[PDB]
Formats: structure tokens, C-alpha cells, sequence
């Protein structure tokens, strides 16, 4: 009978088919069946311990000054926080205190019976693992939710102190209590093993020794509660925080749930895909994308059901680790929720929201104790609609036991404010439906049947009440103020009435038009990147950040309560917790806005990597409503994100310090002679190295390529370092040399334009390696390229940018001064610009129209200046057109040009391996002869190339040259060309020699191809024109150089260069820093140099020798430790440090060319953690930078 297997099910907690089946064994007896199930119930447990128990809680209790902590494990998050699992792990914590139990086995078997009294009721491997206890004079404890627990005994302190040092251990994981506790053997050998780390690298004993130890000193220092900067005052270690207060800590004990256990990683997608790999062996894009989630008990089959849905909906219909399947009416994305917290994170971050859960319980057992914890997770995230699937029903012969389980779950729902009476509950098997069984097949379709109707359609984005995050405001002359944005939702039809609400008293206005770059429309449609014309509203009555919304739609607020996830260390978030007074920025779709946050009832600290519900109160209002995502930002970097739940009702730095630094900074450091040249020699001397004798030498010294690695790295830094110093007096040297050079660039280029049209050797015998490769080249080339540049790719890849155009100058470089002022044009190229004009309603003016560019002079070395090209600005628009397609294409040859990392890497392989060589090319971009050009190019190309090319050039000297080269460096494509031209050329040498074409990788005149290929590439290059650098091409050294990394037998031997005469503090602060990077092995000096560094650091204004920043945060300060910074004030939990900026007066942008720039972009952007998505690219502001400096406060973290 059914009505009586419920009295036995509601007194045990065990299963429903373990209640009706153990009841037929007691012939029908109540206390009989319960006792039989008892003993037959520890086989369940034993059957369980074959699963990994990873989650679970931690518990702590202290008696006067005797405390204890034990972590009891489960296998699921949800369980760890259930009604019952707390009652058990709380009793095994209370009886561990009184009856004090250090030895673990004691209570594991003293409870062992009541431990199978859970595994039975719940069905999770629950093993009360390790326990210990500590006692001191005053011993305190800290508890972070329940995932991690600290036990700290400190003989000599009060209560506020241990609470806080419990929290510092809680969030810092010190392994030892002091830097001496170090296993005197674990240290007598990790120093005798790191003593090679540098002793092999060639360093002389006493350096490796001192180095290993300075290192080993920190190795310890940091991992020890002594040398661990306190977590609420990082500017001082707990070492001094402890000695400064009366105390000392006798010991500490920190357990974190799950530590040590592996728990192999799970992948819901392939796991359901490979599960149905057994049963797989038997115009309409407008459909809504409703995603769902399966939530429930680990092995009640959320996974075997999520399989049946997919195959059964496969033989019945059409088509962030989310599996997906189809229905006639809509498209579904399914996700599993094996973790309460782990879910929250995904829903806050936006990696997967949810429209409708699907609680999967198995009717074999009915609801579990912790199925309320499931319904919970769903109530909290506020999932609108839940549907329950009752699984494995074939195994209930009695049909009244089903409307019983239904009964049980149908109320668990309504204890949690879901329509527990009215909700769909389908009864079927997830597995019988896998075996192609029609009667249990259609119960699956029965669920996907409910997917269609009960989980309501999400409101389409273009259906909501119009909104557009204003990203910029221009004052167009003759056309009235205008904003540019992307319409978030809704529609705006030219002539309707909008509001501009957010940061300032909400204002209103009216739409006077809608236009793109190409076509001018009359309405904006959600999803589009449009600009919107207004009237009766000036351009300083608007700010990037407020929204353009239909009136009443949305209102500005300053106080709201939200729930955010703050990023872990790994995820590039904070590496340091924060507390009561967090004062960050909160990025809202388009702009940072500072705020102040108040934790909830109980949380006092927050750690990098946990979730949180908090009350954000910003400085000024912002337009919003619930469902809106906001990034949590810190001086530029995201360290969190979070969503908005309820809109509550909304109620340091210095004078002469910011200014005391400013002075310093501006001061001119001063010295007799060549400062740089001395900082050199004193470093040469520091390393035992006969110093430079005359300025003459700094640049005429040639390394030796033997010595140990160390014996080189120095000698190398010695040859290089000074090389590019612009200020050497000693020198009949000029830039007249520079043109003398560029003048044979032609004289050569000619000869090769000549050579390259005439090879018919009077006979048939002669076959030369040149002809051949250019022949393979042409073919290879064409295969990759196309017959001629499509237009589809000409219009996304054309763009303005950079600085100098024949019309604009360095100062008017920004792309808006290219749309602002009318730009030159080669005769030929004209058409293109007309074709552009023919495609926008804005007026693509052109200024003059010459075949002329400007040849010029830019300092580069000491022994020569550099020749470059300032092109017609409309040519360049288009020269970067094909530039960017020669880019996209060169990828099929494995060449990426955005990435000079996959070209230094190999430089280093070659220095150990000796197989790849590095070549280096002299007259690079300045020798690609027109001859060679067409020989290799589809002519469809070689034309659109001769078009955009600049043909003649205008010198400084007033004189002219007409070009022998097809391009000079600075031509909008002269890069992606020479790359492809050299790549093909090598890739063809490769074939001629049976070497892998796959081995040639390139970037500029920096080529890497296999070492044997090199001697041909020499004759092959000799022929086509290029004059190769025998000196800087290494096909056999211990040494390769490529893309700014140099290498010696696999170590880095790159130098750094002293480019300018050093006279500013910003100037020295640099050099000292690059000497810092060049000689540190992770914060740890090499003595030989730490001497010369220190010395010269004393040339600085005082305040400036102690002002230090981490690494890769600038050169506006000395790289060093930021906790030692005296000026560094920790505001609002975020450590703002001060650095030297370059000083810049504001200038006025062309509101139109700045506007055209903005909208051409929306176009180009239209023709192209998980949190970059709530982020933009920003408006245009100008400035000419004075020689003066300035001091900016930024945002830091200690490492
Ligand atoms: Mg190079």
C-alpha cells in the first residue's frame, strides 16, 4: 500500500523505492522496515566513498582560551549549507570541544554510525575529514562564510588584535609563524638547488650565492606571518604590527575546505555528448533564444536527462559550456547548476543568465533533504519560472507513490514563493527515452512541450522603451548638437521627443534626425551604431554617460543595492582583500563613476574571489533600473562586476606633496659632462669591463660571441646600450649622411628595376635561383592573395590614423584632423575617394591633388638620421586599406603581425636549437623595386597598388625624385607588403631545398627561416635587389636576435638603450628603471649593478628616490616596492600612488572631423573574464604637450 510507505518515508528520509521495497520484506511492518533499512543502510555509505568529496564547511569553537576547528566534507556546495548538514557538522564540533578530540579517528568512528544516518537520507559522500585544535593565552578565530577557517593563538594580545590577525592569516595563508621556523633542511637544499639557477647562467659564485640568498631571504620573508604585510595596513608587516603592539603569536591553524583534494574538473558539454554517443548509434533566425538550466541532485540524472532532451528532440525537429537544442518555435541553451555559489557567479558576471530552471528530481527517492537548497538557489537568483522533471518513473510499479512524490515537491516549491500548486510536473524516465522507447520518449517532448509555453518569451531588445548610452557630444555647425551611441533597446524615429538623463538634472529635447556614416536614416533601431541629431540643447549640457531615453522610461539614482562578484587573483582582480571602506569606480555601459560601499549584516572583510550582496552609493546620479550590469573598476582595471537588484531611495592627497613632488619632478638634475656615458662606464666597471675610452667607442664596439652567457650578456649590453645616443658631440656626423644613404636606395633600386626586365640568356642552358623563386613566389603569392582586392575588404580595412600627412603635421595628426581638414590625393588614387564620397552624405572634401609625398628626416642613430615618408592623407586612408588585408591574408602562412611574440619566441629556440636562423635587412622598406613588385603580384593588385602608391616625392632640399622603390617606410601598406614579399620569397627558397615552408615566420624585415635555407635566401635576395646584413643575420651563433628580444643559448641577453641626453628626473627615473629590469631576477638585484644603480639614484631630488611603483606601471617613478612608498596613500582600500605625467594644455578638436571620425568608426566596428563587454572605446580630446611635467595619482597593487 502507498498510504503507509509515506509514514516510513517521513520518519527515515530514505528513498521511496527503498521504502516500498524494504517494506515488502518486513511483509508490511513499520518498526521492522525501519530497523532493516538501518543496517542495510551502511552499505549505501560504503558504496558512496568511491566518489570525490570536495565541498563542505568549516567549524570553530573556543573555550576561554581553548579552541578547535574541523572541516567536514560533502561533494556538493548545496549540501554544505542545508538544514541538516549543518546540524551534524555542528554536533561533531560541539562534542569535539567538551570531549576534546585531537586524534582524528576518535570521532570519525564515535559518530561513524550517525554518519551513515546522513549518506542514507541525502546520498552524498560525506566524510568528516581532518580535525585539530590549538590553545594559547588569548587565541582568536575568524570565519569567512564557512569555506575557510582560522585558529590563531597569540600569547600577549587582546581581542581586536587576534580577530584581525585571524583575518590576516585567513587571507594570506602564512605557512610559518616566523621566518626562522623554516625547515632547516627544506632550506639547506632549495638554496643549494637555486644556487645553480644562476651559477650555470655564468654568474661568479658570490653573486649566485648572494643572489640566491637575497632571493631565499624573501622566499621566506613573505611566506611567514612575520614578513607578511598586514592585511588592513599593508604598509607594515605583521612582524612590526605584532611587535609594535604588546604581543606575539604562539601559533596558528588555517583550514580551507577542499584543500589538497583533486576533484578532477567537470565538463557538462562533452559529458552529455559522449553519454548519448551510445544512443546516437541508433530564414528562421527570428526565433527567441530562451536558455534554461537543470538544477537538482547530483545523480538523480540531470545529465542523463539533458541527454534525452537532445536526441529525442533531434529525431523530432530540425537543428560558456552550454549544450543547445531546438524546438519548432524557439531555440534553447541548457546549463547545469552543480553549485549554488558557483552559479550566482555566472549569473552576476553574465556568463549565463536564466529564463527558466528545470528542477530534476528522481522519483526513486523523491525530494532529498537538500532539494530545498536547490529551489533556494533558484529563488535567490530570482529565476522566474521553474519546471520539474520527475525522473526514472518506470521503477515505481505503484502509481499512487508518484502523486505522493509530486505532493512532496509541489510544496517544497511553495515554501519558496513559486506557484507550487500550478506548476508543470512531467513524469517519465530519462534513460528509457534514450533507448528509443516511444512511451517514455514523448514524456521528453512533453517537457520541451512546456519549454514552449510556460517559460515565456523574453521581451525582444527592439521592443523595450528606447535607450542609447551617449558616448560623445559634438556641436555640428549649421546642424545643431549631436550625440553618437549604439541604441541599446527600443526605437527613435526622427522627430520624437527624448530625454537626456543621468549626471545632471534630467533635461529634455527632441530628435532632429538619424544618420549613419553611409546612409542617412529617419529612425534608429536597437542594435545599430547611429548618431542622433538634436535641437535646443548645447554641447556642454551633455556628458558621455547619461542616456538618451524616451521620456519617463528611466530615472537617475545615487543609492541602490546590488549583488556583485569581485574577481579572484588569477582572474586578474585584486590580489588583496578589502573591508568596510571600499571606494572604487562603477562602470555603467559607458563611464566610470566613483562610489562608496557598505557590506551587509556580518561581513567585514571581502576577499579576491568571493560573491557578495552590497549597498552601492555613488557620488552623482546615474540613469538606471534593475537588471542592469555594472563593472567594478580600479584606476582603469576591472576587479569585479555586479548586477542591480533594488534601487534604494538615495539620501587623501596633498598641497605641498602632490605639489612638493611636482617641483622636484620639474627640477633639472645637473652634472658635469656626459651623465649617461658615466652611468655606462661605472656599470662596465661594476662588471670588470675595461670602460669606454672615447665617445668614439660607445658605437664602434663589437661583442665577442663566446664567454659564458653572463660573460656575454654584459659585453653585449656594452656594445649596444650607448649605440643610439643622439647627443654625442664628437662627430662630423649628420643626417646629410641619411640622404646620402637614401640616394643609393634609388641608384640601386633603379639597377634592379633594369635587371628585372631582360633575362633571355641567348640559349636555353642558363637557369638561375632568382628567376625561379620569384616564379614560385608569384604563384604562391597569388594563391593566398586574390586576383584583386575585393571591395568588401577594402571598406572595413581602410581607415585614417596616425600623424603626418602632406597636409597635416605631427600636431594635427589625430584622425579627426583628417576628416576635419581636406587631405591631398595622388592623381591616380582620385577615383577611390570619389567612390568613398559616393557612399556617404558627408562631404569628402579633398584639398590639392598632386602625385607628391614628402621625404623627411627623423633622428634614429648617432651615426645616421632616418629617411621616411609623409604621404598624401587620402592615399594613406587607402594605403592602410590594403595594408589591413595583406594583414588578414598573411595568416595562412602562419604569419601574424599583431604578434611579434611568435617571432621572438623562435629567436630563442634558434639560440639553443641552432636550426632556425634570424635574418636582418638593411635597406628594408627602401629597396622594394617596382620591378620585383609586379613580377610577384596579381596585376589586379599590382595595379591598385600603383594607384595608391606615391610616384614622385618632394624633398626638404626643394628638389624632386620620382620613385624607383614601390614604397618607402611610412606608406600605409609598405609593411604588410615587404612582409609577404619576403615570406613568399623565403617560403620558395624553402621548397627549393626540401625544408618546411611551415618554418618561415616573419614580421617586417625581421625574418626567421631554417638555417640551411639562409645561404640561398642570400643569393635570392642579392638578385631581386635587397642588400643583406651579414653582420646582424645569425645562422649559426650561440646567438639569435628577433623583434627586440635577443638571445644567448636560451637566456635573454637583450640590452636597454640610452637614447637621449639625460637631464630630466623623468629621464633618469627611466634609465635607472631599465637598469632595474635588465639586472633583476624577480625583484632581486645582481650586486655588480645594484651598486651603480644605487649611486646614480642619488642624483635625484630626494622625495623621488623613495617614490616607487611596482613594475609595468610606468616610468614616472622608480620601480621598487610600493608598500615602502611614503607618499603612497591608501584611499578607500585602493592604494593610490603618484607618478610623473607629461604636462599637456588642452586644445580644441574639430567638432565635425572629430564627429566624422566617431561615425566612420561605428561603421568600421559594424563591419567586424567575460566582462570586457560592459566596456567601450572613448571620445576624442587634444593637447600639445609642454616640456613641463606633472604629477598624477593612479591605482596600485603590491605585485
Ligand atoms: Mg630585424
Amino acid at each position: 500500500t502507498a498510504s503507509l510507505v509515506k509514514e516510513l518515508r517521513e520518519r527515515t528520509g530514505a528513498g521511496m523505492m527503498d521504502c516500498k521495497k524494504a517494506l515488502t520484506e518486513a511483509n508490511g511492518d513499520i518498526e521492522l522496515a525501519i530497523e532493516n533499512m538501518r543496517k542495510s543502510g551502511a552499505i549505501k555509505a560504503a558504496k558512496k566513498a568511491g566518489n570525490v568529496a570536495a565541498d563542505g564547511v568549516i567549524k570553530t569553537k573556543i573555550d576561554g582560551n581553548y579552541g578547535i576547528i574541523l572541516e567536514v566534507n560533502c561533494q556538493t556546495d548545496f549540501v554544505a549549507k542545508d538544514a541538516g548538514f549543518q546540524a551534524f557538522a555542528d554536533k561533531v564540533l560541539d562534542a569535539a570541544v567538551a570531549g576534546k578530540i585531537t586524534d582524528v579517528e576518535v570521532l570519525k568512528a564515535q559518530f561513524e554510525e550517525e554518519r551513515v544516518a546522513l549518506v542514507a537520507k541525502i546520498g552524498e559522500n560525506i566524510n568528516i575529514r581532518r580535525v585539530a585544535a590549538l590553545e594559547g593565552d588569548v587565541l582568536g578565530s575568524y570565519q569567512h562564510g564557512a569555506r575557510i577557517g582560522v585558529l590563531v593563538a597569540a600569547k600577549g594580545a587582546d581581542e581586536e588584535l587576534v580577530k584581525h590577525i585571524a583575518m590576516h592569516v585567513a587571507a594570506s595563508k602564512p605557512e610559518f609563524i616566523k621566518p626562522e621556523d623554516v625547515s632547516a633542511e627544506v632550506v639547506e637544499k632549495e638554496y643549494q638547488v637555486q644556487l645553480d639557477i644562476a651559477m650555470q647562467s655564468g654568474k661568479p659564485k658570490e653573486i649566485a650565492e648572494k643572489m640566491v640568498e637575497g632571493r631565499m631571504k624573501k622566499f621566506t620573508g613573505e611566506v611567514s606571518l612575520t614578513g607578511q604585510p598586514f592585511v588592513m595596513e599593508p604598509s607594515k608587516t605583521v612582524g612590526q604590527l605584532l611587535k609594535e603592539h604588546n604581543a606575539e603569536v604562539t601559533g596558528f591553524i588555517r583550514f580551507e575546505v577542499g584543500e589538497g583534494i583533486e576533484k578532477v574538473e567537470t565538463d557538462f558539454a562533452a559529458e552529455v555528448a559522449a553519454m548519448s554517443k551510445q544512443s546516437h548509434m541508433s530564414f528562421e533566425r527570428t526565433k527567441p533564444h530562451v536558455n534554461v538550466g537543470t538544477i537538482g541532485h547530483v545523480d538523480h540524472g540531470k545529465t542523463t536527462l539533458t541527454a534525452a532532451i537532445t536526441t529525442v528532440l533531434a529525431k523530432t525537429y530540425g537543428g560558456t559550456s552550454h549544450v543547445e537544442y531546438d524546438t519548432p518555435t524557439r531555440h534553447y541553451a541548457h546549463v547545469d547548476c552543480p553549485g549554488h555559489a558557483d552559479y550566482v557567479k555566472n549569473m552576476i558576471t553574465g556568463a549565463a543568465q536564466m529564463d527558466g530552471a528545470i528542477l530534476v528530481v528522481a522519483a526513486t527517492d523523491g525530494p532529498m533533504p537538500q532539494t530545498r537548497e536547490h529551489i533556494l538557489l533558484g529563488r535567490q537568483v530570482g529565476v522566474p519560472y521553474i519546471i520539474v522533471f520527475l525522473n526514472k518513473c518506470d521503477m515505481v510499479d505503484d502509481e499512487e507513490l508518484l502523486e505522493l512524490v509530486e505532493m512532496e515537491v509541489r510544496e517544497l516549491l511553495s515554501q519558496y514563493d513559486f506557484p507550487g500548486d500550478d506548476t508543470p510536473i512531467v513524469r517519465g524516465s530519462a534513460l528509457k527515452a534514450l533507448e528509443g522507447d516511444a512511451e517514455w520518449e514523448a514524456k521528453i517532448l512533453e517537457l520541451a512541450g512546456f519549454l514552449d509555453s510556460y517559460i515565456p518569451e523574453p521581451e525582444r531588445a527592439i521592443d523595450k522603451p528606447f535607450l542609447l548610452p551617449i558616448e560623445d557630444v559634438f556641436s555640428i555647425s549649421g546642424r545643431g548638437t549631436v550625440v553618437t551611441g549604439r541604441v541599446e533597446r527600443g526605437i527613435i524615429k526622427v522627430g520624437e521627443e527624448v530625454e537626456i538623463v543621468g549626471i545632471k538634472e534630467t533635461q529634455k529635447s527632441t530628435c532632429t534626425g538619424v544618420e549613419m556614416f553611409r546612409k542617412l536614416l529617419d529612425e534608429g533601431r536597437a542594435g545599430e551604431n547611429v548618431g542622433v541629431l538634436l535641437r535646443g540643447i548645447k554641447r556642454e549640457e551633455i556628458e558621455r554617460g547619461q542616456v538618451l531615453a524616451k521620456p519617463g522610461t528611466i530615472k537617475p539614482h545615487t543609492k541602490f543595492e546590488s549583488e556583485v562578484y569581485i574577481l579572484s587573483k588569477d582572474e586578474g582582480g585584486r590580489h588583496t582583500p578589502f573591508f568596510k571602506g571600499y571606494r572604487p569606480q562603477f562602470y555603467f555601459r559607458t563611464t566610470d563613476v566613483t562610489g562608496t560601499i557598505e557590506l551587509p549584516e556580518g561581513v567585514e572583510m571581502v576577499m579576491p574571489g568571493d560573491n557578495i550582496k552590497m549597498v552601492v552609493t555613488l557620488i552623482h546620479p546615474i540613469a538606471m533600473d534593475d537588471g542592469l550590469r555594472f563593472a567594478i573598476r580600479e584606476g582603469g582595471r576591472t576587479v569585479g562586476a555586479g548586477v542591480v537588484a533594488k534601487v534604494l531611495s538615495g539620501a587623501s592627497s596633498r598641497n605641498s606633496l602632490s605639489a612638493q613632488l611636482r617641483r622636484a619632478a620639474n627640477t633639472r638634475i645637473e652634472v658635469e659632462g656626459n651623465l649617461a656615458l658615466s652611468i655606462a662606464n661605472d656599470l662596465l666597471l661594476a662588471y670588470g669591463q675595461s670602460p669606454f675610452n672615447s665617445e668614439a667607442e660607445c658605437i664602434s664596439f663589437s661583442p665577442r660571441f663566446d664567454g659564458t652567457p653572463d660573460d656575454f650578456r654584459i659585453n653585449y649590453l656594452k656594445a649596444e646600450i650607448m649605440s643610439k645616443y643622439d647627443d654625442f658631440s664628437l662627430g662630423i656626423d649628420t643626417e646629410a649622411v641619411a640622404w646620402e644613404k637614401f640616394l643609393a636606395a634609388e641608384a640601386e633600386c633603379a639597377l634592379t628595376n633594369a635587371r628585372l626586365y631582360r633575362p633571355d640568356y641567348s640559349e636555353d642552358f642558363n637557369f638561375s635561383l632568382g628567376e625561379s623563386c620569384i616564379h614560385m613566389a608569384r604563384r604562391k603569392i597569388a594563391k593566398l592573395i586574390g586576383d584583386v582586392p575585393s571591395v568588401e575588404g577594402m571598406l572595413r580595412h581602410c581607415r585614417f590614423s596616425g600623424g603626418a600627412t602632406t597636409t597635416n603635421n605631427r600636431s594635427y595628426g589625430h584622425p579627426s584632423f583628417k576628416f576635419a581638414l581636406p587631405q591631398a590625393c595622388t592623381p591616380r588614387a582620385l577615383k577611390y575617394v570619389l567612390a568613398l564620397r559616393a557612399s556617404t552624405h558627408f562631404d569628402i572634401r579633398i584639398s590639392d591633388i598632386s602625385p607628391f609625398n614628402k621625404a623627411v628626416t627623423v633622428p634614429k642613430n648617432s651615426k645616421t638620421d632616418r629617411c621616411i615618408a609623409i604621404e598624401p592623407g587620402w592615399n594613406m586612408f587607402f594605403q592602410l586599406g590594403i595594408g589591413g588585408i595583406l594583414r588578414d591574408r598573411l595568416r595562412c602562412w602562419g604569419i601574424d603581425l599583431n604578434d611579434q611574440t611568435i617571432n621572438q619566441r623562435r629567436a630563442h629556440e634558434g639560440s639553443v636549437t641552432n636550426n632556425l636562423a634570424t635574418v636582418d635587412l638593411s635597406a628594408a622598406s627602401d629597396s622594394i623595386s617596382l620591378a620585383l613588385c609586379e613580377l610577384l603580384l596579381p596585376p589586379g593588385w599590382f595595379e591598385v597598388l600603383m594607384d595608391l602608391r606615391s610616384p614622385k616625392g618632394r624633398l626638404p632640399d626643394g628638389s624632386v625624385v620620382t620613385y624607383e622603390k614601390i614604397s618607402s617606410m611610412g606608406n600605409g601598406y609598405t609593411f604588410e607588403l615587404e612582409s609577404l614579399i619576403f615570406a613568399s620569397l623565403a617560403r620558395s627558397v624553402c621548397e627549393i631545398l626540401d625544408l618546411d615552408s611551415s618554418e618561415v615566420t616573419v614580421y617586417g624585415d625581421d625574418i626567421i627561416l631554417p638555417s640551411c635555407a639562409v645561404p640561398a635566401l642570400r643569393e635570392v635576395f642579392k638578385y631581386v635587389g635587397f642588400t643583406t646584413n651579414t653582420k646582424k643575420t645569425f645562422s649559426e651563433g650561440p646567438f639569435r636576435e628577433s623583434c627586440g628580444k635577443h638571445y644567448y643559448s636560451g637566456v635573454d641577453v637583450t640590452p636597454f638603450y640610452i637614447r637621449h641626453r639625460i637631464v630630466s628626473p623623468a629621464d633618469l627615473i627611466l634609465v635607472l628603471n631599465n637598469l632595474y629590469r635588465w639586472a633583476t631576477i624577480d625583484g632581486v638585484w645582481d650586486p655588480r649593478a645594484h651598486s651603480v644603480y644605487l649611486k646614480y639614484r642619488k642624483l635625484l631630488p630626494k622625495q623621488l628616490q623613495r617614490n616607487t611603483i611596482p613594475d609595468g606601471y610606468g616610468d614616472g617613478a622608480l620601480v621598487g616596492s610600493v608598500l615602502i612608498n611614503p607618499f603612497a596613500k591608501n584611499r578607500g582600500w585602493i592604494r593610490y600612488v603618484p607618478v610623473i605625467t607629461d604636462h599637456t594644455r588642452d586644445r580644441e578638436r574639430a567638432e565635425l572631423g572629430s564627429y566624422l571620425y566617431d561615425l566612420f568608426s561605428r561603421c568600421l566596428s559594424e563591419s567586424n573574464a567575460i566582462d570586457q563587454l560592459i566596456c567601450r572605446s572613448n571620445p576624442t580630446k587634444i593637447s600639445r604637450s609642454t616640456g613641463k611635467f606633472d604629477i598624477q595619482y593612479i591605482a596600485c597593487s603590491s605585485r
